[PDB]
């Protein structure tokens, strides 16, 4: 199996970078880069993960 | 699952390298390496996504 | 396939870090980091994987 | 989706190191490190993948 991916193993970060670089999540919110995103996936537990990269 | 992945949680990017390693694209064409690949992922919104290493 | 990730390619490792950092495995039990997770995945040989980041 | 992944986009590299961190192949045979799995998985255009980190 091939796929595209995300790991959020550095994650949680107190502070994230100010790049915008989208990713779209499982709860069809577009997190503004990986950090926002990693952040919330792990704060999530369990119940967030990745729907793309890119805007929702 | 275990997968064979690329990760473009860093992407979009503002240029690429010219640097010949390709990836071959869902969409059956040849990325020249995996920058300009997970750039076009970025952008693809979901449609685009790894085939397999090295050229289609 | 978008998915969330982690890499354990350069596993098993003599040692881990104390760094807590939790990983939920697929068995239900809490893997206080990255590292003590992959090297477990990589002994299980296929049965066991990533469930979520963070503390099951 | 959540996965343990591989990333082979640094392949293929002419030498590999002597280490060994054994990957089962889709093939069902066993790569003595992510090295010699990743090579062989960009040769082999496609038709190798990941079963499984770990000896087969």
């Amino acid at each position: 199996l091939a796929a595209v991916s995300v790991d959020c193993s550095e994650y949680p970060k107190p502070a994230c970078p100010k790049d915008y670089r989208p990713v779209c999540g499982s709860d069809n919110k577009t997190y503004s880069n990986k950090c926002n995103f990693c952040n919330a996936v792990v704060e999530s537990n369990g119940t967030l993960t990745l729907n793309h990269f890119g805007k929702c």
